[PDB]
């Protein structure tokens, strides 16, 4: 159910492939912030959920750098996919930028972003 | 100087390597929770850092699920690389259960870890 | 603005007024959790907030002990209040439970709530 | 009653606080770092009744970082537990948000983490 497109609040685009593995791999191409074109995820996802009503718990990590620009940051995401009708990836992040000692007070932001299958 | 074995805090044990291509791949062992022996981790780290004496932000995950136990969580680090005479990985983590729509609200702890090479 | 009847997306009651010189005071009643009926909050806000269009910052605490539960926990949360046709106050929260220092690296839950005045 | 003096972080940041019998805290805040000046109110809560298995006390206060001074359009929030005994703690996690226009409310808010000594 995860391997696909998805698209959160901000209207980035998350290209995922889910392995049988347990890997998650793809893109993303984020609608904000120091960042332009796709750059590479990698993750990690419960590849055997929970027999009941519950969530997939999976995680995944960009760190932006590609062939266009690089922020000297990296943002991990963790949350869990709930399926069905509308089916969701509801997850919380912390980005941390690259910063000096002096600085490491304040170099991490924290959201929350929810994707869906439709923009 | 990022591969290499690396112990936080609880005394915890990740096991790491940085490629050239940005990814990290290995594996973690945590000496606490709902966990036993190895799981594997991926995450990408910046593979060309600020000079100015910043650190080198990265990020990683671990799904709670190998051969021999599942928790259905998974645990994101988002961190920096500091490097020096002694090299330290600070990082603040978030880790998600999967949960029913309706215990969604207490899905993630967040906490705080740091790495040294003294084991 | 800030003064009034809120409710997130829980079904949770936040009763809060806003003085003069920035002080939050009021009760909060939790849908879920270790919790039940009222409980006292208190916090701060930005009561000369910025002109240009941004929200006005603000947070509050919950200890959750009242006259008829003690959950030996805390929640603060931090956010902005958003006017417009649409009031709203978005919030990301923690969540602190004590522990022994054994098990403090499982002491904090976090989350996001969002505020309306819409009645559920 | 251990609750109430002063304490520092790891930042020299100086938290003036007094606990009530009823569970308020109450003081001042001068911040080490950042868009602020000299001491701001804070007020707070505190659990007035906590176990006695050697569990930490949860608390926690917020800063609205206006003073008569400045003021940065902001605010922080700290999250954590007292710990009591010879070296006495305050261990907390913070959320810092700042007042933004809808379009950059993604970056709103900083996480992090402070601990607090008598000394
Ligand atoms: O500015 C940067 O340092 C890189 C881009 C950051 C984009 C963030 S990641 C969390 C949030 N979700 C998104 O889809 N974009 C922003
Ligand atoms: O209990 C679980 O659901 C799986 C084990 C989680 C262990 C966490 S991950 C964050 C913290 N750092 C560690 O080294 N261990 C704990
Ligand atoms: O279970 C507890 O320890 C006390 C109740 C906690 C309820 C939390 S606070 C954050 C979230 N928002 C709510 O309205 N309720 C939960
Ligand atoms: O820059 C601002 O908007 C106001 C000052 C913020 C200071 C923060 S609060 C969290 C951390 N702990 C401190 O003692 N100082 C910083």
């Amino acid at each position: 159910g995860i391997t696909g497109t998805w698209y959160n609040q901000l209207g980035s685009t998350f290209i995922v492939t889910a392995g049988a593995d347990g890997a998650l791999t793809g893109t993303y191409e984020s609608a904000v912030g120091n960042a332009e074109s796709r750059y590479v995820l990698t993750g990690r996802y419960d590849s055997a959920p929970a027999t009941d009503g519950s969530g997939t718990a999976l995680g995944w990590t960009v760190a932006w750098k590609n062939n266009y620009r690089n922020a000297h940051s990296a943002t991990t995401w963790s949350g869990q996919y709930v399926g069905g009708a509308e089916a969701r990836i509801n997850t919380q992040w912390l980005l941390t930028s690259g910063t000096t000692e002096a600085n490491a007070w304040k170099s991490t932001l924290v959201g929350h972003d929810t994707f869906t299958k439709v923009k």
